[PDB]
Parts: structure tokens; C-alpha cells; sequence
């Protein structure tokens, strides 16, 4: 195995919340996310869709048409994560990707390894997370034994994580931005500067992320 | 009220309103069309560059109405645009800047439209001409037997300038609790001090 596993804390509820968190914090190019039934992947799909990623779900009643090009979507990266099913999943048609996450938990040993064989972008390297809920503690620790494998225990993301991670995407638009167009307000930011006034930055920031 | 003719070509026209409005910065301004297809069009461009515009026609369901006008009435809406017909009512308010984006197609439509302006004072009326109008605007200038005085678009150094004190504006809402947030980021930049870098902050706002 040349990658890592993480069983990582959440409430059924929030379980969403704690996901598009994880989502934010980590920023991979491409993720799955296994669930147990069709509609899960609608829901999520929808709810990380309102939480601002780009989210698909792929089953098996997706057309033959439809499945090939939701697929082509996430090649690409217009489609950034796919919520899919076991069975939808298996297929040699199925990228590799930076991460898996592990929404409600396999119950058995053999869909473990499958969902967790998508990460790895070269058979070399790649990132496992599980989500448990309160009681499914003994769930885990089961998984553990059929796996033979011990799972790092990590605390989902803290809110200045999330913050911190926010502002690394922020200083990703500014590197876009060419002189071309930043030029014009140079005269401004000098008078920011030459006050010296945290708070009115602050303030900019505060509705920009 | 003042009436003030606005040299402007129809082709880029959109923008000096845009510019009208914040080196203006009315509480209420009203513009008028005379098609849905362009009220629309409008409502877009405006709050697309920066202004809380919202259109007005007949479509819109009559319970619909009444929101936008209360919120034109309440100022979350600072600017309306409307069509003719659908501006007529007793429920549309008195404005402090009444914008011709286009033309009155009589002196009756003129004085229905400026007729909005003034609340308590005179008002202020801005009729947008563009280089082929210049004959016409006489035209409807007489028509009306007034002269309205002609005067320049902003400059781009007024218009700019006018922008930075609406953003200062904006800023000064933040709330103390939400910005705290973002003390310790802030002074990140500060302390690398790449005007550069804050400047492109300021290119993704105005």
C-alpha cells in the first residue's frame, strides 16, 4: 500500500457539512465519494452543488450515453467530484484520483479495497478517508480487522483549517489577475498601505471569501 | 428641477450611466426604456457593474410588484428601470434622479416621466443624447419649450474616484464581528506590502 488511510469523525447530520470541509481544506484536482444508494449521490451531489463544488452523482440508471459523458466531465475537470455508488464505480473506465472518501461506511472487506484502489494516481500514492458516525466506532474497528489494516483516527477540519484554506484560494484569483488590470487602482491601495489600517482590510477581505 | 442633456452614443451608451449613477450616487434614480426587452436587458448590465438595480414591467406578477417597489421604497433597490406602461401607478414614488436612457416618443411622455422627479425638492433629469440625435434633441427640446443645459459625461478619473468612496461605503457595513475574522490575513498583506497584491484585491471589486 503507497497510500494513507484516515477514519475521520462525523455526525449523520452534518456529515455533509463536515465533508465539503474536508473538500475545501485538502483542494484535490479529483474525488470520489461512495455511498450506499442512489439517492444519496443525488442528495450529496445537489447539497456539495449548493456548498459550491462541482459535484455529479453517477448509478447505474444513468444512461449508457449520460454515464460516458458525466465521466469525460470529470476527466476534464469541470466535473471536480463524483458521488457514486459500488456498482455504478466498478469499470476499468473509471480514472484514478486524488482522493477517496468514504461517505457512509462498506460493510464488507472486498468494497473496501475497490473504492479505495480509484485513489492513486499511479498506483502510487493517493488518500483514503472514512467517515463514522458516534456508534460506528465498533464499525470501524471491524473494517480494520477484515482489512488488516489499522486507520489513522484524524479530527475533521477546524475552522480557521477551512479559513486558511479560503485564503490560499484567494491568493490563487489575485495571481490570475494580470497588471493589465490591477494597475488602475494602485493609487488606492498606496492610501491603505500609508494608513495602515488592519481593519479596513479586514473588512475587505470579509465579503470577498 | 435641473434638466441636463448627456452627450453619449447609444453603442456604449451603458456605461456613463453607470458613471452618472455612482458620481451622482442618488438614493433613488429611475430609467426608462420602451420595451420589456431592454428594461430587462438593463436591470442586468447595471447590477452586473456594480449598482442594486432591478427592472420593472408587466409580466412581473402582480404580487412581484409590490416587493421590488417596496424595496425600491425601502432603498435596497437604489435604482429602477422601467418601461412606459409599466410605470404607471400611484404606487411608483418620487425619485431623486429621472435617467432617459432612451427618448420620449412625445412631450406628453417627457413630462410623465420627469413629472417622477423631486421628492422634498426640485429633482433632476438626465436626457442621454447620442451624436445623430443632436438635430432631434432640438427636435423635442422646443417641443417641450425648454432648453436643457448640456453638459459632459465623468470624467474616468470622476467616475474611478466616485467608485473607491462607494467601496469605501460598503466597507464601513462590515460588521466589527465579521471582519475580525480577517485581522490576522490582512496584516499578512500589509506585512509583505505588494501594493501589487492589494491592488488586485481592489481589480476583483470594482
Amino acid at each position: 500500500v503507497t497510500y494513507e488511510e484516515e477514519a475521520v469523525p462525523a455526525p449523520v447530520r452534518g456529515r455533509l457539512e463536515v465533508l465539503s470541509d474536508l473538500l475545501y481544506v485538502a483542494s484535490p484536482d479529483r474525488a470520489m465519494v461512495f455511498t450506499r444508494t442512489k439517492a444519496e449521490t443525488e442528495e450529496i451531489a445537489q447539497g456539495l452543488l449548493r456548498l459550491g463544488h462541482p459535484a455529479q452523482a453517477l448509478h447505474g440508471d444513468l444512461s449508457q450515453g449520460e454515464r460516458e459523458r458525466v465521466l469525460g466531465a470529470f476527466r476534464q475537470g469541470e466535473v471536480r467530484v463524483l458521488v457514486a455508488t459500488d456498482v455504478a464505480a466498478r469499470g476499468l473506465d473509471i480514472p484514478q484520483v486524488d482522493l477517496v472518501v468514504h461517505y457512509r461506511l462498506p460493510d464488507r472487506a472486498e468494497a473496501y479495497q475497490h473504492r479505495s484502489g480509484r485513489t492513486g494516481r499511479a498506483g502510487r500514492g493517493g488518500r483514503v478517508v472514512l467517515l463514522y458516525g458516534p456508534r460506528e466506532r465498533r464499525d470501524v474497528e471491524a473494517l480494520e480487522r477484515a482489512v488488516g489494516r489499522r486507520f489513522k483516527r484524524v479530527n475533521p477540519p477546524t475552522p480557521e483549517e477551512v479559513l486558511e484554506a479560503k485564503w490560499r484560494h484567494l491568493l490563487a484569483r489575485l495571481a490570475r489577475v494580470p497588471e493589465k488590470d490591477y494597475r488602475l487602482y494602485q493609487d488606492f491601495a498606496g492610501r491603505l498601505f500609508a494608513e495602515g489600517r488592519v481593519e479596513v482590510v479586514a473588512a475587505l477581505l470579509a465579503l470577498l471569501l
